[PDB]
């Protein structure tokens, strides 16, 4: 047995998939995907060399491995109603760095989400390559309600003059109005791309306004809402657009396609059209809301915006006298595992920030329903009020033991 | 299972490609087979895990075991190769390459590289690609008459050019590359050198190929080729303030999460690099290779670049045959023989045709084949593009195609 040869790699696994399943998994860009999307990342793909794309390979004997990527390509036109898709990026990253290389020049002005308002390090920061290559300028959300003010994204691209208004973000818990960036974009003659990653799942369930008959690109990882294998997408409704990026990805800034990871995206994507996907999708956003009203209601949980209308939501968790570090490692301290986040006009480091970020997703592929994420979000409540005390946090951590027996993940 | 009866269109296509491996001859250079062990890695629950940052310096909860994971690949990839710093994250050998320019050069700088149609890789300089979009390339090739690298020639350019980084490596070139040599010339001109060791790293690993992790300020490789592990790159040093640098291009430079079950699959893979078995196995894909040199060195038609091998690769010119590279690639496909057209030095055709293709003995190598079945992997190759599609011999060739695979079982 291969286990036996090398036990320091596979207890260090074992241990991680007991790690799993002892545990609230609240990071919201965390899923757990199926056994199929698992065995196809595990198959002989890996084996093969595939650069191009389907029937214009540049290696010998693709003619199979052409049908696992063609199942992908379609099931994602199928799911999101695009004209083109490509599904060999590597990462969301890649993704995002094939799409600008398609839609702007390097030194072009982007309009992007501010980072500590909800936007992701590809959309603009500057120790990333998007804000190194290109002139980043963010927009935020208003102080006040904690949601996008669109009419100062319109100001900002009056005064701005961007070439591109990119959309989507990585901690924001409401609506995006896609149809008013595009008329904002119109307005200042720039393109519009959309970074779908978190929401994609809810796209495809059609309980998220779709982005792709607005922007010129949409962007997507395949691995958060979606519940796929890690990995990028990039889809158009525009073939000349279309052509550009084929050419970005590859022999642009790729190489060989992993083409055991794309027969999982393939495998998830048929996941996803099954109408039980709907059913987790709505659970998701249920659940989401279920968690809001508790923080709500609870002393020293402040929710950003006050509502969620998509899978996640921050907390403000300063008037429980912490920090986002301090409240993560409380937390994880009782097998509740969250990250810490900046809010909107953070003011302290990074390093620290003033919040937590919360999701759904992973619970609710375990199967937990409304009253079950009522309950996690007041073993989160209870975890972080009890300033010290042993005994309420190990109250909380049978809280905890109870749920992950309730809902065995494997 | 069941999970396979809701998706016969996926199912189908994974069971016809694994019947196309077993029943073909994968003479693909870059390619190989993996291990139970790696496969098992790549299909574990590591992949629901977001790790951000590196081995205890994490943007998320939960690390705890991962890292034990990542930091086992990390230092089994340091044991391996000797280097005091490495990074296991980039997510192929097109992404290292990507953060290793972002640590030694600036965009516009001049680097001096192998020519693609003499053996150089896309990432070293192709205006196809981010490498040669981003900086200044200019090639150095081979000699026209011995078709291997002229160091005099690779010194000429750089006191001419005064490149601030020099690459060496290649993935069509079957000569011992002199790594000392590069590193000269880096010096006299004072450029850094960085070596793209993708093809040839398990032969580094095993002691059969000069080593250039001491010469080099910046190495890269894939974890694929010959050294027979999971789809992905990496990138070592012995400089702390490149590894510094390094680890910053990837993550938050052009990286966001890692592939963690890929990573698991490189820790599996190094390992097995670093038992004394495979150094066995990377002696005979070098015997395996020389002894289809010499198959093709006495056949009319098959002309070797360079007329020998040092390592696991061979570049075939097929022109004398009345074929092009593609064609070449075709025919044999049609007889279950795996090939790639390729460019030859001086390549006279379009990139679309070639003029020859591309041998390498690293799969059929781990299939366990010995000299004796190499030379019949050659010989059946010669009789295929000679055959002027007369079928009788394509057939016989289809036999010893299915000899040969029915003799070493993939399984
Ligand atoms: O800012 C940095 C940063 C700055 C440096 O100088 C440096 O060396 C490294 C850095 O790593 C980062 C890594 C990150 O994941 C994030 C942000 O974490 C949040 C987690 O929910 C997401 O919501 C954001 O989408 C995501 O982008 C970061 O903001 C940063
Ligand atoms: O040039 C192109 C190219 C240009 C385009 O416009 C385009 O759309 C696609 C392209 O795909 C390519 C794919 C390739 O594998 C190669 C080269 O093959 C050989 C090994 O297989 C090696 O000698 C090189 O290491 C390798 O990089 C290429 O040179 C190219
Ligand atoms: C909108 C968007 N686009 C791109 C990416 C990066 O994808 P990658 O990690 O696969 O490279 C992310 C991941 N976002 C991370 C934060 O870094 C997260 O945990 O939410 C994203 O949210
Ligand atoms: C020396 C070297 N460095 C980097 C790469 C890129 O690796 P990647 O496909 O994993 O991105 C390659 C790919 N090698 C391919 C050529 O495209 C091959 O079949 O040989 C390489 O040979």
């Amino acid at each position: 047995d291969y286990k036996t040869f090398d036990p320091d790699l596979w207890a260090a696994i074992a241990k991680e998939e007991e790690r799993q399943e002892h545990n609230l998994e609240l990071i919201a860009s965390e899923n757990f995907v199926s056994e199929a999307v698992m065995a196809a990342q595990g198959s002989i793909l890996t084996n093969k060399y595939a650069e191009g794309y389907p029937g214009h390979r540049y290696y010998g004997g693709c003619e199979f491995v052409d049908i696992v990527e063609n199942l992908a390509i379609d099931r994602a036109k199928e799911l999101f109603g695009a004209k083109f898709a490509n599904v060999q990026p590597h990462s969301g990253s890649q993704a995002n760095t094939a799409a600008y290389l398609a839609l702007v020049e390097p030194g072009d002005t982007i309009l992007g989400m501010d980072l500590s308002a909800g936007g992701h390090l590809t959309h603009g920061s500057p120790v990333n390559f998007s804000g190194k290559t290109y002139h980043f300028v963010a927009y935020g959300v208003d102080p006040t309600t904690e949601v996008i003010d669109y009419n100062v994204v319109r100001i900002l691209a009056r005064k701005h003059q961007p070439k591109l208004i990119v959309a989507g973000a990585s901690a924001y818990g409401r609506t995006i109005d896609f149809a008013k960036f595009r008329e904002i974009a119109d307005e200042v003659g720039a393109k519009l791309m959309v970074d779908m990653a978190h929401i994609a799942g809810l796209v495809a369930a059609g309980l998220h306004p779709n982005p792709v008959p607005y922007a010129d690109i949409t962007t997507t990882t395949t691995h958060k809402t979606l519940r796929g294998p890690r990995g990028g997408m990039i889809l158009t409704n525009d073939e000349a657009l279309a052509k550009k990026i084929n050419s970005a990805v590859f022999p642009g800034i790729q190489g060989g396609p992993l083409e055991h990871v794309i027969a999982g995206k393939a495998v998830a994507f048929k996941e996803a059209l099954d109408p039980a996907f709907k059913e987790y999708s709505e659970q998701i956003i249920a659940n989401a809301k279920a968690m809001v009203k508790v923080f709500n209601q609870a002393i020293g949980t402040r929710v950003i915006s006050g509502a969620t209308d998509n899978h996640l939501m921050l907390i403000d968790v300063r008037e429980l006298g912490i920090n986002g570090k301090e409240a993560e490692s409380i937390l994880d301290s009782v097998n509740i595992t969250v990250n810490k986040n900046s809010i909107p006009f953070e003011t302290l480091s990074p390093f620290k920030t003033s919040g937590i970020r919360i999701g759904t997703p992973a619970i609710t592929t375990r199967g937990f329903k409304e009253e079950d994420a009522v309950k996690v979000a007041e073993l989160v409540v209870k975890a972080l009020q009890a300033k010290d005390d042993n005994a309420q946090l190990d109250e909380v951590k049978t809280g905890v033991r109870e749920l992950t027996e309730k809902f065995p993940l494997h």
